[PDB]
């Protein structure tokens, strides 16, 4: 019993970490076989970033002028290209601690676990999920651009993020390994406006059903609704609509319970139009948007790696 | 910016989780040296856990009855003893990813990361305080006896629990690498509840400290109390009462912030009389306990290890 935001063990990314350098400008980045990525703004200087055109900068740029250190080692850089908004260095040797892995883009509403680094060393670990908004809510600072977010899937690590730049409201943005974007950002230093975030609906049932496993149980009702008439609700309160496939997903869920997903809708509308009445659910006096129906079937299970 | 909780990278500790069965109760070890360290229930049978004579159980249990496995590889269990409530198995192999490590016996309040295990294999990580009654408040289910918490101190690994056991409200419990329980609790499986919890009130305020550093300064006030009348206000509210130790401890954050620790008192003497007016701080509806100070510095100043 308990419940707990849970991240992935980061012993596996830890070995991929490495610092990146290319004159003042440190970050980290991410040593897969023999290619190292990292944020391209790596080559700009402080005035670089507030207009830069990084084609030009990258030509001012060889091999020699990027620093590779993992653990007290340097990493001789034999090549250096550009791909979207991610720098990828051929280094003389391939990382002995590659895990089997691959890159994936993720979907808004999915969740990952970050390895905060700094000068290419661990700081820490937590877990973040793709806003709608294409943000997500970590703990960055100066230096710790290169950090990545991923999933584990018993022995290979999917990639799905890399950190790179804040957002005026103090959220965060990066891109997916190939270095495209999540959302409408750009690695420039100008303002820029992530939209109106709205609450991952299908992730507050699946926390629902969490709290109902634990014996968090006042909040049901003997209630029920259809999709169409929550979502009418729902939906003023900035709740992204339900969908067919939405229950589907939590069909293992609402089996393991014996709770239809309607029935629990009726709950969470009654949350929503009610409030909380000062009660808390797992120890939470605000609906919890953050785990996916996965991390729920995932933590209860207990599925290791 | 962007303050989260965060556990330690778990790389280090998951080289060191073994399976460790015992006729038909299986559980996770934690192999340093050539020592297996796991609960000492491990000996007993479901009938055995309602009143267990661990003495004379373990007196007809030989080394051969102790099965250690260590990925694919079975390890030779050549001696054990029993040290308070932890088996200690002596293997033929010393852990070749045995990092530098100590043991220690935390305090309430402090915290620690929990790699959580089953059948010796890492399935996540968490971050937990110990609480003021000596609970965890965790995520763990059957088999999950053996996962650590710990600390790490740039290279050492401070092993401070092992989990041993679960009560009645969802809570955790369980010793140090000693064998010994954190709190009144027993090892076996009778009427045992945890004393009234109550507020980490240091660590209330060393968030509030976080929060200030983040942007969040709603709840700054001009008005300022005395330690007296503070603490006469923290015991109405369930808080633990703030000693000058606690006081020297927020020091550096008070220092950082140029916000004296009892203008911060105020801050939270009006906040427990009056609410949060529906306002958040650091995403939360209520007051966070679960952050030390040290936390607090090390996640703002990036800490490596
Ligand atoms: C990479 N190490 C940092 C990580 C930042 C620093 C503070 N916390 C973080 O997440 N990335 C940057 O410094 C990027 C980088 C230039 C400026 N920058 C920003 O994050 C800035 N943000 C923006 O300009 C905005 F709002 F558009 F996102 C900053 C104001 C410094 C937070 C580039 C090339 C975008
Ligand atoms: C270790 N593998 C488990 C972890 C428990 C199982 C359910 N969730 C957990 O955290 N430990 C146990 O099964 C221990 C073990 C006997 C009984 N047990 C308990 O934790 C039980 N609790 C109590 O006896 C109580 F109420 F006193 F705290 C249980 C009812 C199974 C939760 C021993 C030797 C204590």
């Amino acid at each position: 019993s308990g419940f707990r935001k849970m991240a992935f063990p980061s012993g596996k990314v830890e070995g991929c970490m490495v610092q990146v350098t290319c004159g003042t400008t440190t970050l980290n980045g991410l040593w897969l076989d023999d290619v190292v990525y990292c944020p391209r703004h790596v080559i700009c200087t402080s005035e670089d970033m507030l207009n830069p055109n990084y084609e030009d900068l990258l030509i001012r740029k060889s091999n020699h002028n990027f620093l590779v250190q993992a653990g007290n080692v340097q990493l001789r850089v034999i090549g250096h290209s550009m791909q979207n908004c991610v720098l990828k260095l051929r280094v003389d040797t391939a990382n002995p601690k590659t895990p089997k892995y691959k890159f994936v883009r993720i979907q808004p509403g999915q969740t990952f676990s970050v390895l905060a680094c700094y000068n290419g060393s661990p700081s820490g670990v937590y877990q973040c999920a793709m806003r709608p908004n294409f943000t997500i809510k970590g703990s960055f600072l100066n230096g710790s651009c290169g950090s990545v977010g991923f999933n584990i899937d018993y022995d290979c690590v999917s990639f799905c993020y890399m950190h790179h730049m804040e957002l005026p409201t103090g959220v965060h943005a990066g891109t997916d390994l190939e270095g495209n974007f999540y959302g409408p950002f750009v690695d420039r230093q100008t303002a820029q406006a992530a939209g109106t975030d709205t609450t991952i609906t299908v992730n507050v049932l699946a926390w629902l059903y969490a709290a109902v496993i634990n014996g968090d149980r006042w909040f049901l009702n003997r209630f029920t609704t259809t999709l169409n008439d929550f979502n009418l609700v729902a939906m003023k309160y900035n709740y992204e609509p339900l969908t067919q496939d939405h229950v589907d997903i939590l069909g293992p869920l609402s089996a393991q319970t014996g709770i239809a997903v309607l029935d629990m809708c009726a709950s969470l509308k009654e949350l929503l139009q009610n409030g909380m009445n000062g009660r808390t659910i797992l120890g939470s006096a605000l609906l919890e948007d953050e785990f996916t129906p996965f991390d729920v079937v995932r933590q209860c299970s207990g599925v290791t790696f």
